[PDB]
């Protein structure tokens, strides 16, 4: 029962600028989603809500 749940499961917070990669809905396309990236000897991510923006417009 352990899906590499990359969603939510630690804070983690450190270099305000870091190579922050955007967020990705590991799960559904929107609700939870973390960005991703580096800072200096560190990496990880943390979530962001996205607006479920999957088409970024539907007509």
């Amino acid at each position: 029962k352990k899906k590499d749940k990359v969603k939510k499961g630690g804070p983690g917070s450190e270099c305000a600028e870091w190579a922050w990669g955007p967020c990705t809905p590991s799960s559904k396309d929107c609700g939870v989603g973390f960005r991703e990236g580096t800072c200096g000897a560190q990496t990880q991510r943390i979530r962001c809500r996205v607006p479920c923006n999957w088409k970024k417009e539907f007509g």
